[PDB]
């Protein structure tokens, strides 16, 4: 269970469950950053980024996705750390899902506004 996290503080670090040890199978995590309008969240991935991938199909197993307003970043998977995100928004949703197999260390991000 890792759904429904709500953060109203302007700074923080968020990680996949158990990071940097492997995240659970069948994860459905969600984290919402809810700040006053006018604040603009910037997000950066840190340290090891390792989400299961596939050689031909883009992120079919596990992935992180970020939404703010109408804008969507990702899904992201694999070993490459996504580029930093300037969301231009005060209300961000970070979603992570995993399937029922594999072994990958997950992700770490920090945010500021
Ligand atoms: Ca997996």
């Amino acid at each position: 269970e890792c759904s429904g996290n709500l953060f109203t503080q302007r700074t923080g670090t968020i990680t996949s469950p158990d990071y940097p040890n492997p995240y659970p199978k069948s994860s459905e995590c969600s984290y919402t950053i809810d700040l006053e309008e006018g604040f603009m969240v910037t997000l950066q991935f840190e340290d090891i980024f390792d989400i299961e991938d596939h050689p031909e199909v883009p992120c079919p197993y596990d992935y992180i996705k970020i939404k703010a307003g109408s804008k969507v970043w990702g899904p992201f998977c694999g070993e490459k750390s996504p580029e930093p995100i300037s969301t231009q928004s005060h209300s961000i949703q970070i979603l992570f899902r995993s399937d029922n197999s594999g072994e990958n260390r997950g992700w770490r991000l920090s945010y500021r506004a």
